């Protein structure tokens, strides 16, 4: 009967349930709400959000834990001295994905400069006969995310890091430095003083709902996670970005910028997802997402079926001679990206390997505590 019970991100939430490859075990749910929604589903333990009851035992995000909530839930439920307490969160990245930029306005091969990609999604840019050579004319519709969405903050992170005043002047972005600018957001209509009529909210929850209403009307742009893309390489459909598709992303220029944290850094879940904002090879608009976990569970079943499959998703095996995740077939065939060796490795370390103090259900540091049956 024991359930695992969790939701949130719609970005990964085919690789994790719902798919011949799904790679979460039967007994975990999940629930598509968006991060924003999963994130307080997990820090505020509410199964509401998630539609069902009892405790929620994981999130999926693709924001990552902000200052505010980490603090918040600390005081809340990690209180030293409190025999109720929860114990501390564990925030792990899970794959690495971009962000695609799909479009409807038929023609030839759209590859968009970050000028141009910064003044679309800013309102600068409103008609596609401002786009340079690409044979198209009429009004542009960008749809975004009504909700709180991890996709959200990636892209807008990367148009925060990467483009120029010049390339957002007169718009309608909030300010920084006396000039408008973007700057990250979750929630992407805060972005501006007033949201230009050209944006539309996509009409229900997720990634997938957006995608089809780009779709259902010509002219609209918009910004979705790679696995619900029918074919990543359709430039006709799926904008390149200075040259590179949504699948050209560097792993050298990435992932493999940041290592694991260790000693106190590895106790501070905010040091578990690196952020890389303006890539300097490669498809530059990427990141983590991202599960969270309870430390310790009161159900110890729960805390069993969470390090099994940490042990498995975080994993090592050698194919073929060469090392490898035991889930990274699925992983790469949902259009996401593995995590590198190094952080696998650390994962499994530290996180799935019951004798560390800083495992899921350790018993010296979970003794009498943990997430309510």
């Amino acid at each position: 009967a024991t359930a695992v019970t969790g939701g949130g991100a719609s970005l990964p939430a085919d690789l994790y349930k719902g798919s011949a490859d799904s790679i979460l075990p039967a007994n975990f749910s999940y629930a598509v709400t968006g991060s924003g929604t999963g994130k307080k589903a997990f820090l505020e333990n509410n199964s509401a959000l998630f539609s069902t009851t009892g405790t929620v035992h994981f999130a999926g995000s693709d924001s990552v834990l902000s200052s505010t909530e980490l603090n918040t839930y600390n005081s809340t439920y990690n209180v030293s001295g409190d025999a109720n307490r929860y114990g501390a969160l564990v925030q792990i990245p899970s794959v690495a994905t971009s962000v695609t930029i799909p479009f409807n306005k038929a023609g030839s091969a759209v590859d968009l400069s970050v000028t141009q990609v910064c003044g679309i999604f800013s309102g600068k840019i409103t008609s596609w006969s401002q786009l340079a050579g690409l044979g198209r004319t009429g009004d542009i519709q960008v749809v975004y995310r009504g909700e709180s969405s991890g996709t959200s903050e990636l892209l807008t992170r990367f148009l925060t890091s990467a483009c120029q005043p010049a390339d957002v002047s007169s718009s309608n972005l909030k300010l920084t430095n006396g000039v408008p600018a973007f700057s990250v957001q979750s929630t992407f209509a805060n972005l501006f003083t007033t949201v230009p009529s050209n944006f539309i909210a996509a009409p229900a929850t997720g990634g997938t709902a957006l995608y089809n209403a780009v779709y259902a009307i010509d002219g609209r742009v918009g910004y979705v996670g790679p696995d619900a893309i029918p074919s990543l390489t359709d430039a006709t459909k799926v904008a390149k970005v200075k040259g590179f598709s949504p699948d050209e992303v560097s792993v050298q220029a990435t992932l493999e910028t940041a290592a694991p944290p260790t000693g106190a850094a590895a106790e501070n879940p905010a040091n578990w997802v690196p952020v890389f904002g303006n890539p300097s090879a490669g498809y530059p608009i990427a990141g983590y997402t991202n599960f969270v976990f309870g430390q310790c569970y009161k159900n110890a079943t729960v805390g069993a079926n969470v390090r099994g499959f940490l042990t498995k998703h975080y994993g090592s095996t050698v194919v073929n001679g060469v090392e490898q995740g035991p889930n990274d077939v699925a992983i790469r065939a949902h259009k996401f990206i593995p995590l590198t060796k190094a952080w696998r490795d650390a994962v499994r370390a530290r996180f799935a390997t019951a004798t560390n103090a800083g495992a899921v259900n350790n018993p010296a540091t979970c003794s009498g505590i943990g997430r309510p049956l």
